[PDB]
């Protein structure tokens, strides 16, 4: 695990990007550009995480509700469906997390999200797009300290509720290997940005974390990030 051939493996995607590693406190950069790690993103399809704890906690839904689809024109196909909080986190289906999103309300939201203290804490004025467009803003670092606190469920909320969440994002399970993530994808900056944010369940149960973050362009396929990461974390030897 050569901090150089993970240079080589961006040089190559024509992206500019970090890869964030946290092992018990301990983190390491990883990439071509690693000072996206203390840059300030929007978050995107990554708070949907924060979002999912923040309504279990505070009992504006539960993993049993079904969210219905009321008919109308949505920005992925797979998004037209009636639809499960667990399932809408699978598919990054935006619709159901912004009818989440505005049950929690304002005042709850900027509480919870100032409490919990994820990115500068900003949610400004739209209760239901503050993590698509700003003002939400988090650093790569940042991320990963989150999604190491909810593996190791060290995050101020129920220890089932981080159950729950957890349980939402199992990403491929091979080889005695669990590897848990979130997706994000910020089309709508200049330029794109990427998120891949999860950790490693070693078969021992040793935890740790990513945060990959990559500057984007319209024609990558969505599992560019996958790609990256899977032969990113082989290289360290993590699988
Ligand atoms: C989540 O961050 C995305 C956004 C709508 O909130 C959804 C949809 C895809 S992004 C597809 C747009 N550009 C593609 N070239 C997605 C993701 O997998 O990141 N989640």
């Amino acid at each position: 695990g050569h901090n150089q051939v993970i240079h080589q493996y961006f040089d190559e995607k024509n992206t500019s990007g970090v890869l964030v590693i946290q092992t018990d406190k301990k983190i390491n950069l990883y990439g071509n550009a690693l000072s996206r790690a203390n840059t300030e993103y929007v978050p995107a399809s990554t708070f949907k995480m924060l979002n999912a704890l923040i309504g279990l906690e505070n009992q504006k839904t539960d993993i049993n509700e079904i969210f219905k689809w009321k008919g109308e024109k949505r920005s992925a196909t797979a998004w037209e469906k009636d639809m499960t909080l667990g399932e809408a986190m699978k598919l990054s289906a935006v619709p159901v997390y912004q009818e989440l999103a505005r049950r929690i309300g304002l005042d709850l939201m900027q509480k919870e999200v100032k409490r919990i203290g994820f990115g500068n804490a900003e949610i400004g004025q739209q209760v239901d797009n503050f993590w698509l467009v700003g003002p939400l803003k988090v650093t790569p670092i940042q991320e990963v300290e989150f999604v190491s606190q909810l593996a190791h469920t060290q995050l101020p909320f129920s220890e089932k509720v981080q159950a729950n969440v957890k349980n939402m994002l199992l990403l491929e399970e091979s080889n005695g290997y669990k590897i848990f993530g979130k997706t994000g994808w910020a089309a709508d900056i200049k330029p794109q940005v990427g998120w891949l944010t999860g950790w490693v369940e070693q078969p021992d149960g040793k935890i740790v974390a990513f945060a990959l973050n990559m500057e984007m362009r319209s024609e990558m396929p969505a599992s560019i990030r996958n790609e990256l990461l899977m032969k990113s974390l082989k290289q360290l030897n993590i699988i």
